[PDB]
């Protein structure tokens, strides 16, 4: 029966969207705009309009919110669509807004609200629905109570609104909007995908896995920094999917005095069994439950243990299902990990860049904006940030916006209406304005990511890259010649050479190339680490390592650690020994199942202990030559990509004149140059400001100030200050190891062997 | 590194958990590893586990000393720098019996080679003796 359909998420945020595909446009041979009629559970009926949407399959359909609610129905139900031509046009609309919806506004209904959102939209309505309306910065609802014909009806030109009169009081099974969904949520889809897929299926039936007889999952355990949502994503989750969330606050309990307080768990347990298939959020575990040598008194233990025995002792039977929030799994007592007790772990990630972009845009959606604003640039300057630090910045951006027009907006009061504030056009300088008034919180955090370097940002050393790709791309591409030839990959590579010259250009290339997570760790702050803690921190470094599999680990300056063993001092190497017993039982502890390549960078490889070179551990030394002529042109091009241009010189030739020169040195030359580039630009306006005061308002169009391109003066200006960055020494030492490596593996030519 | 990860603080309960696991195990042949990164800690730039060191190594040496016949337990011990390797261990009742490891050659070099190739792509091959 290709007539009845399973009503499930939607992409379109229209009110007046049932997204169908073309074969099932063919199936019922309906126009497009004309009404439908849809029949769901509690005997509702509502009227829509069919969109064509490829995306949904011929079973499916694809319908938002609104009339969702219109049906009172949640996605994964099924709802009869039938053609419903007999529409006319309608002749007199009464609507009634909601008691909670209009509260301080006084303005006019009519020109702010009811005539944009009712142009051109023909969207037919039916008595007893509850439609939405985006306005100036708030969302109101309004309720359509009487109209002409009843109760189905079309949206016309040739109708008359009437919205006045007390508002209508609330009603019960309305299922009222304005609550948390999927939509809410930004920068989070896999993790969200992943929470979901495990967690509908128990939910939306109950009965089916139990006759299936196979146990669900009773704990989830959510981490990352506070204030990301998980509040929020508890709450939009037990909305859309359906249930009886039931919150309970730690503080909550630490404040009551003793006894009562594990009483009011035992309390909420059985509050939410007798409830049906409910779910339960706990916030601030660490709070009520750290480690135990954390607790000092017996209050707490007694409280702990009662939770235990009350979360064990509702094995199943119920379909309660319980998750926590906390900062990090290793605050909170071991013992809450055991088989039934909290077992999936999931992490929340710091949005980025594009997950920026999107929280941004749900916070920005209702506020008019300028055509000014570039979300992109703000999203790229601001990390280290979260939901609520964004959402504050664009509440203190829309407070400056506004606060600027008190003359214009009647300071005094006077109850400003809605068009007045409308005016308020929120500018880049609001932006900036706030941003100079901001405060990230991540800051001092790990952040793991995808970095964006491309191959041609280095000069290439093509062999180098052609091996990294067979030691990387390939075995996880192509896992069957490998189990067909029995062959294990490597694990560990290291890389020597002069200092710097593209090392952690390579790294983050052939992560961005891969499409693989990047985690960094540097030699300041592992030396940081080497004064204390130096066998946990790798432990859990190297768990989060696994956790967001697949990843390359990346170290700076490894031969930093035997600078200490081999320095000034060499009396602290006990710390170096700790550090590189657990490196080593670390790399002892992977497995081969996890596709995770660390890369060492060392600029001093003989000082370092020739323990790690060893199978199972790093391997593969590559060698980095010096930039020679067409790379260090290719690097110059790519330096000067900022922004001038450099037609007045020959850069082969300043590369064969410069040879021996690092990369580094080609762009702080090139940074330099920039900088003379810049005092020409700002003494060329002095020399303007001059002629100004001179003779007021005498010329003001450009001149031909320095404008982006970097001429020759500036030019020998910059190799004046030309650095030999590597003394002759450093390549006797580099090609000393590389004919030490050579001699070991040293066997002069062929004969072609048994012959 | 597990033992020297071990000569800072959680040494003595280690060992004695370790060695009463062999005890239960009964017959079993304990191995070690690294026998001389002890000596080689020893003697070098750092100085700094030297004590660690020769507390845990006079730990193993008591706890060896304690064990009874009747528990068909074996030790094995290897390293490849016996030279630095303290004389306490060569003694009667402690590590007595050692055994020199020549290199492979031909006969040696040829089985090892046919012992390790195996896999799936055999190809044909050539003559492992002149390889
Ligand atoms: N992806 C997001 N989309 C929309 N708003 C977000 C998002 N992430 C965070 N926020 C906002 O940040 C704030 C987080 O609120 P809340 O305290 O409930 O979150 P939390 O991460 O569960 O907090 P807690 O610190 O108690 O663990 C809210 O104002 C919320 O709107
Ligand atoms: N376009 C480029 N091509 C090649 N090398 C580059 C390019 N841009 C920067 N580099 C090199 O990247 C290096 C970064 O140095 P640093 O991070 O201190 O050491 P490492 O590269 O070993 O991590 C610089 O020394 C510079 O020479």
């Amino acid at each position: 029966r290709p007539n009845r359909l399973i009503v499930d998420e939607a992409i379109n945020e229209d009110n007046s969207v049932v997204s169908l595909s073309q074969p099932k446009m063919d199936e019922l041979q309906l126009f497009r705009g004309d009404t439908v009629l849809l029949k769901g559970k509690k005997r509702r009926e509502a009227v829509c309009i069919v969109l064509s949407d490829d995306t949904c399959s011929d079973e499916k359909i694809r319908m938002n919110r609104v009339v969702r609610n219109n049906l009172r129905v949640r996605l994964g139900d099924v709802i009869s669509i039938q053609p419903c031509p007999d529409v006319k046009y309608g002749k007199r609309i009464h609507v009634l807004p909601i008691d909670d919806t209009v509260e301080g506004i006084t303005g006019n209904l009519f020109e702010v609200y009811l005539k944009p959102y009712f142009l051109e939209a023909y969207r037919p309505i039916r008595k007893g629905d509850i439609f939405l309306v985006r306005g100036g910065m708030r969302a109101v609802e309004f309720k359509v109570v009487e109209t002409d014909p009843s109760p189905y009806c079309i949206v016309a030109p040739d109708t008359v609104i009437h919205c006045e009169g007390e508002p209508i009081k609330r009603e019960d099974e309305e299922e009222s909007l304005n609550e948390v969904g999927y939509d809410d949520i930004g920068g989070c889809r896999k993790q969200l995908a992943q929470i979901k897929e495990m967690v509908e299926l128990p939910l939306r039936h109950p009965a089916l896995f139990k006759a299936i007889g196979v146990k669900p999952p009773r704990g989830i355990l959510l981490y990352g920094p506070p204030g990301t949502g998980k509040t929020l994503i508890a709450r939009a989750v037990a909305n859309e999917t359906g249930a009886f969330f039931f919150l309970i606050n730690g503080p909550e309990i630490m404040s009551k005095l003793a006894g009562e307080s594990e009483s009011n768990l035992r309390k909420a347990f059985e509050e939410a069994e007798k409830n049906a298939p409910a779910i339960i959020f706990i916030d601030e575990l660490d709070a009520i439950a750290p480690k135990r040598e954390k607790t000092h008194g017996e209050v707490e233990r007694r409280i702990v243990s009662q939770l235990l025995t009350l979360m064990d002792g509702l094995k199943q039977r119920a379909h309660v299902i319980v998750m926590a929030a906390t900062n990090r799994p290793n605050s909170i007592d071991p013992a809450l990990r055991r088989f039934g007790r909290f077992d999936r772990e999931v992490d929340i990630g710091i949005p980025d860049a594009t997950g920026r972009l999107e929280i941004l845009q749900i916070h920005t959606k209702n506020m008019k904006l300028a055509d000014d604003v570039d979300l992109e640039q703000v999203a790229n300057e601001t990390h280290g940030h979260v939901g609520a630090d964004l959402a504050a910045l664009c509440s203190e951006a829309a407070l400056q916006a506004i606060r600027k027009k008190m003359d214009l907006i009647d300071l005094e009061d006077e109850t400003i209406d809605a068009e007045v504030m409308n005016s308020l056009a929120v500018t880049m300088d609001d932006f900036r304005w706030a941003l100079s008034q901001s405060n990230p919180s991540a800051l001092r955090e790990t952040v793991v990511e995808v970095p964006q370097v491309t191959w041609e940002d280095i000069g290439g050393l093509e062999d180098v890259k052609r091996e990294l790709q067979e030691l990387v791309q390939y075995p996880v591409e192509h896992p069957d010649k490998f189990l067909k030839f029995g062959m294990t990959p490597s694990k560990g590579v290291l890389f020597y050479g002069p200092p710097g010259c593209g090392k952690t250009l390579l790294a983050k290339a052939i992560a961005n190339e891969c499409q693989a997570n990047f985690i960094s760790i540097k030699g300041p702050e592992l030396l940081t680490m080497w004064f204390g803690e130096s066998e946990a921190n790798v432990r859990e470094i190297f768990d989060k390592a696994r956790q967001a599999a697949p990843c390359v680990l990346f170290f700076d300056e490894l031969d930093s650690i035997a600078k200490a063993r081999g320095g000034n001092i060499g009396d602290g190497g006990g710390a170096a020994d700790r550090v590189i017993n657990q490196i080593l039982t670390e790399m002892d502890g992977m497995s081969t199942k996890k596709n995770v390549f660390i890369i060492g960078a060392t600029n001093r490889p003989d000082i370092i202990d020739p323990a790690i070179l060893r199978p199972g551990r790093l391997d593969q030394l590559i060698y980095i030559p010096l930039p020679d002529e067409k790379s260090r042109v290719a690097i110059l091009k790519a330096n000067l990509r900022k922004s001038p241009v450099a037609k007045d010189v020959d850069l082969e030739f300043l590369a064969k004149m410069t040879n021996g020169f690092s990369g580094a040195d080609l762009t702080e030359i090139c940074q330099r140059a920039c900088k003379l580039a810049i005092r020409e630009s700002i003494e060329s306006e002095i020399r303007r400001e001059r002629e100004r005061q001179t003779n007021p308002s005498a010329m003001e169009v450009e001149e031909d100030d320095p404008v982006p391109e970097i001429r020759r003066d500036h030019f020998e200006e910059a190799m004046r200050f030309a650095r030999r960055s590597v003394s002759d020494n450093d390549i006797r030492k580099y090609e000393m190891f590389a004919q030490t490596l050579q001699q070991s593996r040293g066997f002069g030519s062929f004969r072609f062997p048994s012959g």
